[PDB]
Parts: C-alpha cells; sequence; structure tokens
C-alpha cells in the first residue's frame, strides 16, 4: 500500500585486515541504491581487544570506497567505545576513542541524493 | 541446514529533510516481512553537526511509517549521543541528548510478530 | 565499475521470547554469505524497559546460530546500554550493564573467512 522506488546493492565486499602485532579486523563495504539515493556502509568486526589504533594495508578496491565518503573518515561506533576509519594511500587506520577489551561490531553509512 | 520461513522487502524509500538553518539530514525507511513478523527500521544520516532539535516537514509516506511504531516515537543511537525521532502533522522531530558536532549515522527498528 | 563476488542470505530468521514477568522481546538471526566470507548477525529489540538480565527458553534453532559465536557470547549496544546475549541448554540471558528504562534495538554481528 505504501510504494517504493526501484532498489538494488551495487556493491557487497568484504576483507580481512591484520596489523603487525596480529589483531585482525573484517571490514564488509556495502553500496545500495534506491530511487534518488545511494547508501554507502562500512561493517566492522573485531574479536580482539583493541590497546592503540590500528592499522594495515587495505586493497585498491576497499581504498576506492573509503575514500569516497564526503568527509574522508567514518564515524563508527562500537559496544564499548567510538572509532574513526580513514585511509591514506592504501593503508587503513581506525581511531578509537579508548581502549576497547572486546571491540565487537558496528557500522558506518552516509546516505545521499548526489 | 537451519530452514528459514519466506521473507521479502515490503517498503524501502528515502528522503531528504532540511531544517530552516540548513542542516539537511537522509533519513531511510525500511520494512522487511519475515515469516510471522516484520521489521520496521528507520535509518538517519547527517553530515552536520547538530546544536538543537532537528525539526522538518516529511513526506505523507514517512510519515505514515513513523506514526506506526507502537510508542509513537523511534529511539536512536548515534556514535556521540542518542535521539528520539516522532512526527506530529507531517512535521518530523529529532531531539537529542546532547549537541553533536558530528551526528553521523544510526538506525531504529522495531520488530513484531503483530 | 567496482566488482563484487557473490552473495547470498543463507538464514534469516525471527522469535519472540518472554520472561516470567511478562518482558518480551522478538529476536531476528540472519547469516549472509559473500565470498569466501560469512557474516551472521543477531537483532534483538524490545519496547519494555528492563531492570535485570532476561532470560527464556530460546528454540533449538535459534540456540544453535546464538553458539556458534566464536566466543560462546554477543556484545551488543542499545541506545541506553550494552548487553550480552548468550545461550545455555536452550535458555538464552541478555545481561545488562545498567537498568534500562527503554531497551529499544539492537545488533550485534561476526563476519568471518572461517
Amino acid at each position: 500500500p505504501l510504494p517504493s522506488p526501484p532498489s538494488k546493492t551495487s556493491l557487497d565486499i568484504a576483507e580481512e585486515l591484520q596489523n603487525d602485532k596480529g589483531v585482525s579486523f573484517a571490514f564488509q563495504a556495502r553500496e545500495e541504491e534506491l530511487g534518488a539515493f545511494t547508501k554507502r556502509t562500512l561493517f566492522a568486526y573485531s574479536g580482539d581487544g583493541l590497546t592503540g589504533p590500528f592499522k594495515a594495508p587495505a586493497s585498491a578496491e576497499l581504498s576506492s570506497f573509503l575514500t569516497a565518503h564526503p568527509k574522508g573518515r567514518w564515524l563508527i561506533a562500537f559496544p564499548l567505545g567510538t572509532g574513526i576509519v580513514s585511509v591514506d594511500e592504501g593503508i587503513l587506520t581506525l581511531e578509537i576513542s579508548r581502549s576497547l577489551p572486546e571491540v565487537g561490531s558496528g557500522s558506518s553509512f552516509y546516505l545521499t541524493e548526489k
């Protein structure tokens, strides 16, 4: 009874990153298009604790997705703190508000008509 | 090996709202049906900071979706604070727990067998 | 222009749980497969407040999904506090960081290449 515009998933990729200390993250990058809008979502998960910023090489494809954000960085909520994800010259950085004894999972999206 | 009931997406719409001060939000309203259940999710994003409640006219369709919530309001977590979204006579209000230097993104859902 | 591996939703189920005091939760369990990766997401919603841990019998299927987590428990963010979901002998427990006047909604996922 309420109508919808057409929609599709135009990107859905995942990648595992690991830093020099053996901490590992999985990231998923998703793009949905719906009508005039595009939504890009970053999902992040680690089983590990994190005692400082997480830095690791990212693929060209993930790097492209991450750099597209209108602010060049992704504010992300995890259960025990906040992070910021950004990429520079193919290196992902996740900066954190506080040490995280468990990172858990979170997501960050932007949704635009541009 | 674990079975699922049938499911579908019965609604997926998005809309851009802007207040008198030039702050802009994108909202997405999604309905999933799975077996006996219906899940309605509100996604919200702004690149802007928010220095007080956000108020703006919403479409009839978005207003209908928002008013359906069993509490008549949507509790929503953003990375830096909490909000409540409600609608009255076609005007959306997002009230916030604290000033937000960046709103970022968040979602709020309800899931029911009714 | 950016390629994706194949993906599908391999599980999507929902269930309503109720404790001895009449508090009720809806849980949704979803599995996505994308390329090498599997993502398992638990969605949780209650309209009720919660004044202590929520305990209730869960189906064998939900119990199976919950026990699969690499930590045997799911750290979950709600708007007003944090929880941990686990299952033992078919009884779900949601432990909470603080009393919640409204639980609202939240989700917890893990994403792995195993």
